[PDB]
């Protein structure tokens, strides 16, 4: 099954490799959307893949490259979109 994930990450999350880190790993597993710095320090990532894609994806973003400290992941799933042909990171 198709989903959507929005999740925020928290701590030590920007200028460690972050967002290259989810990318890299989104893509390996088929996910498309993207990972954005946000102006509080946090991470916000959107994606769409299968439910078990995201639940993996998921697991990597709680722990983040080796650089970051993820104190916190916030997230929801919604509904599939079909909004993005890639993963991109901005
Ligand atoms: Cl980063």
């Amino acid at each position: 099954m198709l989903k959507r994930m929005y999740a925020r990450v928290y701590g030590l999350v920007q200028g460690v490799g972050f967002r290259k880190f989810v990318q890299i790993h989104a893509i390996r597993l088929g996910i498309k959307g993207y990972a954005k710095n946000l102006p509080d320090g946090s991470v916000e990532v959107v994606a769409e893949g299968y439910e078990e894609a995201l639940s993996k994806l998921l697991e990597r973003i709680k722990q983040g490259p080796p650089a970051a400290e993820v104190e916190k992941v916030d997230y929801s799933f919604s509904e599939y979109k079909g909004e993005f042909e890639d993963f991109e990171t901005y």
